[PDB]
């Protein structure tokens, strides 16, 4: 069964709920983005509307087969009447085709779903400048004040650079990075272009990145590995073991790896500057994990919600204990106070 804050109320719709059967009374199911927790139940065999942008309208057709038919692909930026009802969609600033959607329900209430979200003062002048939100559905991953992590630009800016002087002082090293959904493609795709090189990479991956959008993708990625000095392989391999594994196949050509694991937010964040991380080394492997994040950090979060005014919060992460629910509730409450609204 669906849970409440799933649903949208005046409407006949659902944000992120595919894997409840047939909800009673949905007319168009959206899909805010193509990671596998938010579409969860989709298939080839789903017969309702599905509402998205024109990004995760191809991954659901190419990579899920579901059918064309069923496939509601909308612009950004532009009011959309769905079932009699005005709604917009919002760059979530998390991975390729993700939105926030705006409704303007028929009693005039305006609601916005964040979706998953790296909030952005840029968001400050997109059509949210114009009016009033009454209920926000908030991305809450990061609601707490010990999650910090430096901006996504840092982050590029430490991997291009390690990236470079290695291969600079030795040639025959290869470089590795991890994937397991979309998302982060920057990682990959700045370290290659520093290194005058192509990203090699599975079938299925290069499937999948071919959904995206991206200008020039032709250009930079291939299924030719012989011809790369950036390989992607699954997270699961960006191990000692999997990389030793993997290194053995390239066929004499590179003598030494330097991979890459962007996770999220990590402990030692606490603790170490981006300047000063250091990698896990086992003889000529070693490993750099590095904290490139699409969700939005505790002073970010804060910064937009702060700025939108919202007069009632609904999170839709960390909602299973009622420590999580309590210690976000506090900082609303904290937020308002400070900010008076
Ligand atoms: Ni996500």
């Amino acid at each position: 069964t669906c849970p409440f804050y799933k649903k949208i109320p005046g409407t006949g719709f659902t944000v992120d709920a595919f894997q409840y059967g047939v909800v009673e009374g949905c007319t168009a199911y959206f899909l805010t983005h193509f990671h596998s927790d938010h579409y969860a139940g989709l298939s080839k065999h789903f017969t309702f509307p599905v509402y998205c942008s024109e990004i995760t309208g191809n991954l659901l057709k190419n990579k899920l087969h579901v059918q064309e038919q069923y496939i509601h692909p909308l612009p950004l930026d532009t009011e959309c009447i769905v079932n009699g009802v005005k709604v917009v969609l919002l760059d979530a600033n998390h991975c390729p085709g993700a939105v926030m959607i705006l409704f303007y329900l028929p009693n005039g209430t305006v609601i916005l779903h964040t979706g998953d979200f790296r909030a952005d003062p840029s968001m400050e002048r997109s059509l949210l400048a114009d009016q009033k939100v009454h209920m926000l559905y908030l991305d809450t991953t990061y609601c707490s004040p010990e999650y910090t992590f430096p901006s996504q630009q840092e982050v590029i800016r430490f991997a291009i650079n390690t990236a470079f002087e290695a291969v600079t002082l030795n040639p025959h090293a290869l470089v590795v990075c991890g994937t397991y959904s979309i998302g982060k493609e920057k990682v990959f795709l700045a370290i290659a272009d520093v290194l005058g090189s192509k990203v090699g990479m599975s079938q299925e991956k290069y499937k999948t990145l071919q959904c995206l959008n991206i200008p020039e993708i032709n250009s930079l990625i291939t299924t030719d590995m012989c011809s790369s000095l950036v390989h992607l392989l699954p997270m699961m391999q960006i191990n000692f073991k999997g990389l030793q594994s993997h290194l053995k196949k390239c066929g004499g050509k590179y003598n030494q790896i330097l991979a890459f694991r962007p996770t999220g937010w990590t402990h030692s964040n606490k603790f170490t500057r981006i300047a000063d991380v250091i990698p896990q080394t086992k003889g000529n492997i070693s490993i750099y994990g590095i904290p490139y994040s699409e969700h939005s950090s505790y002073l970010e979060m804060k910064r937009f919600v702060q700025w939108l005014k919202p007069q009632k919060i609904i999170p839709t992460v960390n909602v299973g204990t009622w420590k999580s629910r309590s210690t976000m509730e506090k900082y609303f409450r904290e937020w308002k106070l400070e900010a008076g609204y």
